[PDB]
């Protein structure tokens, strides 16, 4: 099929780029920046998620797959390349499907609603004051949460800020995404519920403004400045990330190899 | 058709059990504690833990309703008492399900046990170490005052107190939280809660002590001789009988928020 | 004797100053705010550290009062602003002293600030790593969001937002706690809280970016080329003129509890 | 001076602790297991404190020193004893002091008052049931605790137990207890402050009975049972733990080598 290689920028994710593009030509196999159908990361979990994003408008079309240079969402070792490339050929991959978090930015007078889609979370954080927003979950007010900021993540991305902050860490087969609090201020005039939060596919949390309306917005490796927000929404994506697997890994073993040793 | 009513056991609770027994006798309602349709708890999660308890070898057959006289489980308050007899009797309620958590305990029979909200583990009384074994994959060997895992319309319960995260009743899963693990330089736990699927088993097999306090909601009991305790979603769920929209959500912040 | 006060600047805390002036006028209360004995700060808290910031240079020489108009710093209502004139001209007060952070910013001068509530550590935009260095001990190499070090009294605010521990004032020290730190197989922090003794420095040095975004109380500066941030107990200390028994315990009660 | 030693009971620490008597014989030094001055631990902390709570009444006559056999309290590895025999039996040591907590149990009609000193901490939990406590600082009802239990642990006890529960590392230098909730339950009819407390010198907490009145208390390694609870009463003890030091081993690297690798 149509493929495409990301690197990371150092020399050696390059030069296991040409040399798998070698291999790749080998076999009959067309490089295409464009529409490809495998996407291959080459670097770190930051890499990966910049070759996520470079095709997010394509995640139907398009089977990911990562090279641990310097890796979560990597399942390849380097030595490994020639390997992934003859099996690659063979066409001898499942595919397989992460679960996705949309989030929806309303700003303006226009109301302009730009949507990003993120596979590791979503945080919102005031432009350097005070942060106020008023939780609704559907349609109840839940909280007003004020604290240095919010994180909303997915399954896959549970193991990663989420995890920092004492969130839970969720198996990927389950289509919900999590909220978890950045230092919440807690006295008798403010209350927030202290606890992360898992919210199923059908769900929908939609962060409003109190007073202040700039906020900056993260979405996985990015952080973009949003001014004059009404609301912030989050919810499971419709959208799925495929990953191409040729082995079994499971992921409860991908978290013990990353947090647990011996 | 067939109910029962049981009570927490006060002047008040029962009194209320007396008055709805004399209303639903106007209808074609039949009381019948051996075979029950209907289960209408009167008093506190206390209580309605334990009417689930009393049925659990009928949750295919039972619709449970609360009224509480913190109410978690109850959707009705004593006053209404009256219109849940009417309301019932006119056959206007849907049926909404939770999920719940097969424990399994097997020793050198194997005793099964399910739960509405959680199941711990700690120790006779000694040192606390069990190994976690997720299906085929030995995760960690835990270290502290024992685990705990929950349904998720129990992580509002015990699991909240632990730290551990509250999940909507209609994801289908059990989270693990530890209590008090230790983390040196050796001894390493994960420390952050974990949410399996529902076609994972979470196997705890003790290395030292083999005695274990086990507990499954309000029950608690020392079981001795253990060789393995297996949690994993039950394929069975508990039903309630629901006459109005009172969404999960909606429950958690009037218990905790304001 | 020398006064000055501070208002926060609405209609009410500026009015109430006016009427103290007034009333500091029938006795022998001169008005100085270049060299005050006796600051009063009429606001929040956010009013007081401002009134501490703004005379950091002659601690020992001012007896600060807060009036409220939550008030953690204010041991004093709007009503009994009267009540206080005339208890101040009386000198019927004895003088409490709360320990401060010292904090010390060295670059390729050095910058030193002292600090009421905390002073927290974060990155310009990117990765925060930095070295935490206990006296002669290279103690962990921090990789999270930041590091905030506060004083007893700071405790109960930040601190307190990050699962810090509440420190009575009595004790000269000073607590450092993580910010969401990260903990893989390789990075490892200490991740407990840290409570350090008068006698202790804790040098934080950069690994990677020199640029950190740097909190003292209520300013946050971003300041560039830095070497190293040394936080140790200040030598001084913010002396509060009190007049009637409010111990520490108990305003930590009225603020949080009930 | 006079010494005693306690083994931990294994081959390994017996066999050590005879042949330090036997080093120590060679100097003109007094075993005495009633009144010694130099007490030496070897085994692991558990050790330590069984030797501390061995010598509870004669704490202002004894200078503690540890041996880890399999150690936050010890000092010294076994192949070091000899020269420990030797340094110990020249008076090359340095006494330094750490803090200990007073235990104080009232209970019964008579009203008796058990009074205990803890290395570690003391904690308390109810008979099976709920725990319900008042807790009473000096003259103020701070809260009514609902939960698991409470620990309080001296400054060289939080990197125990303590730090387990999220309380915060005290330097041994600083004289004061800290407080830790264990499982404390939290909505609107139950609050508890939810953080850690440090209490100076001269605090004094006093747990009190709401309901039914059995706890079951610890004392480090020990745990009692006492019924008809009216009081448990906690503060920084006037006596103090010495220990004989010979080299520089400060806290924090003690901390660093215990729960920081690499
Ligand atoms: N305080 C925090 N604690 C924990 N995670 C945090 C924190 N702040 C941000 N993040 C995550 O960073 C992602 C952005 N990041 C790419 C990655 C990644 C990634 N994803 C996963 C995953 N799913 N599970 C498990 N480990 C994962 N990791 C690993 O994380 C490290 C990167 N973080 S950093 O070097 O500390 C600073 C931020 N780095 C970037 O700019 C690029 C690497 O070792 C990586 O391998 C965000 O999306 C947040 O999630
Ligand atoms: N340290 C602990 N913290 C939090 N929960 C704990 C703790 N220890 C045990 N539990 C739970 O208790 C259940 C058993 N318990 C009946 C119930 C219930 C119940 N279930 C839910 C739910 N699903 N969501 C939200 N609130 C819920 N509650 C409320 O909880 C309180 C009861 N706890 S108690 O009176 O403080 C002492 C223990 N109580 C019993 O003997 C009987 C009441 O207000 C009740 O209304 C066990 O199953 C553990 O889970
Ligand atoms: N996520 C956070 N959580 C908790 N505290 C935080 C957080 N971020 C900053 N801070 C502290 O704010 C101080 C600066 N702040 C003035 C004050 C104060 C103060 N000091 C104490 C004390 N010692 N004990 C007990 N309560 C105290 N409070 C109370 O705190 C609230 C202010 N926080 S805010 O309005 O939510 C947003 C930030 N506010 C400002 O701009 C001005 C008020 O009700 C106040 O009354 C810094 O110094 C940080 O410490
Ligand atoms: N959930 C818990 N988490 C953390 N600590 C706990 C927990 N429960 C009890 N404790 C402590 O145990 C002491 C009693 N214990 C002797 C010791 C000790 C000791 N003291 C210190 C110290 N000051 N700093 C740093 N590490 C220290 N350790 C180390 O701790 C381990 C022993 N605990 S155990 O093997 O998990 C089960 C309980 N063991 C006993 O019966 C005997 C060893 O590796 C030891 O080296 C109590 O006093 C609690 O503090």
């Amino acid at each position: 099929m149509k493929y495409m290689i990301t690197s990371k920028g150092d020399e050696k994710s390059d030069l296991l780029r040409l040399n798998m593009i070698a291999g790749f030509g080998e076999y009959d196999m067309e490089y295409d920046d464009v529409e490809p159908e495998i996407v291959i990361s080459i670097g770190g979990d930051g890499t990966f998620l910049s070759a996520f994003h470079q095709y997010e408008e394509r995640l139907d079309e398009i089977a990911f797959i990562g090279i641990h240079t310097g890796g979560f969402y990597a399942d390849w070792r380097p030595a490994e390349a020639d390997k992934l490339v003859k099996l690659l050929a063979k066409g001898e991959y499942q595919k397989v499907s992460y679960p996705l978090l949309k989030t929806t930015v309303k700003y303006g007078i226009g109301k302009k609603e730009a949507t990003y889609l993120a596979l590791n979370e979503s945080t919102v954080k005031s432009s350097g004051g005070p942060f106020v927003v008023d939780v609704v979950i559907n349609d109840i007010h839940f909280e007003r949460f004020r604290g240095d900021g919010l994180c909303m993540s997915t399954p896959s991305g549970t193991t990663a800020y989420n995890k920092s902050l004492g969130g839970a860490l969720m198996h990927p087969s389950i289509e919900a995404m999590q909220l978890t609090e950045m230092a919440s201020i807690n006295n008798r005039v403010y209350r927030t519920i202290g606890s992360p939060l898992v919210f199923p596919k059908h769900h929908v949390v939609s962060l409003q403004p109190v007073n202040d309306k700039d906020f900056q917005i993260s979405v996985d490796h990015l952080s973009i400045l949003h001014r004059d927000v009404q609301e912030i929404r989050y919810e499971v994506s419709a959208k799925k990330i495929h990953f191409a697997r040729f082995r079994s890994f499971p992921f409860w073993r991908r978290v013990h190899d990353s947090f647990i040793e011996d």
